[PDB]
């Protein structure tokens, strides 16, 4: 049950004015592209906030990559979901070297320990953490740790599944997409299939759909596994497969994935809002 929204003041939407003329701001199945300027955040910061919505950040940081978690934290802190509650999730071998990050009220960090390595994330997600992904938060988000945020990532993103446009295949015809191309891999997509190139490195959704996806995923990498085939990408390629059969309900435009050393800043963006480091 939704509540009534209280009484806003902002400007007319006029449906004889796009918001945006020089993008695709949404899918042939009726998916919002999220892009600056399609969205006022007043008007969903208002729907969620009166759901009083949770939303779970997971994150590995393995090996040297713990000392990625400090700007991470600390940037997500500044920017990711601002006013929600937010449970971070940090996946580590290295307890220890996470950062003491200060939190804003309302948020939480637990440390989960991990002891293959290809499959970990999909599992981690659809088998060990799922009972408690359900008991504590309405959406999962799923980013990698050798990132920070830079500007706004707020509820705009939310939606029962979301993938992200792969900052480097945006502007690509399909059959340039690097999706798995061996019919003996369960990722298999063919030269005339495919919508969007995702990048493994930003997806969610709600909990039950992220379990369904991260599931699907892990039991395909199983069968290629036994196999005998490892997809070009990973679990990126069956990422890309399930998205292909399963649309997503939002799409992320690549404000939400960039790398500016490798690929600057074109006009298309008006905001780079989470970041390769360096």
């Amino acid at each position: 049950f939704m509540v009534s929204l209280p009484r806003m003041v902002y400007p007319q939407p006029k449906v004889l004015t796009p918001c945006r003329k020089d993008v695709l701001v949404v899918t042939p199945w009726l998916a919002p592209i999220v892009w600056e300027g399609t969205f006022n955040i007043d008007i969903l910061n208002e729907q969620f906030r009166l759901q009083n919505t949770t939303i779970g950040l997971t994150v590995f940081a393995i090996k040297k990559y713990v000392a990625f978690l400090k700007l991470f934290l600390e940037t997500a802190e500044k920017h990711f979901m601002v006013g929600h509650r937010v449970h971070y999730y940090v996946f580590t071998d290295q307890p220890a070297a996470v950062p003491r990050v200060t939190l804003g009220t309302g948020r939480q960090l637990s440390v989960l320990e991990v002891g293959d390595v290809s499959m970990r994330r999909m599992e981690m997600i659809s088998d060990f953490c799922e009972r408690r992904f359900l008991s504590e938060v309405d959406y999962l988000v799923c980013v990698d740790v050798d990132m920070e945020f830079r500007d706004h990532v707020g509820v705009e993103i939310l939606t029962p599944l979301f993938g992200t446009l792969h900052p480097s295949f945006y502007g690509s015809s399909r059959e340039a997409f690097t999706y798995e191309r061996r019919p003996q891999s369960q990722a298999y997509i063919p030269k005339d299939e495919g919508d969007f190139y995702y990048m493994g490195a930003f997806f969610g959704g709600s909990v039950q759909e992220v379990q369904r996806l991260t599931r699907a995923c892990h039991q395909a990498m199983m069968v290629d596994q036994a196999n005998g085939i490892e997809a070009v990408w990973h679990d990126e390629s069956h990422l890309n497969k399930y998205l292909l059969r399963h649309k997503p309900t939002k799409v992320l435009s690549p404000e939400y994935l960039w790398d500016q050393q490798l690929l600057g800043w074109p006009a298309v963006l008006r905001k780079l809002r989470f970041t390769a480091v360096p």
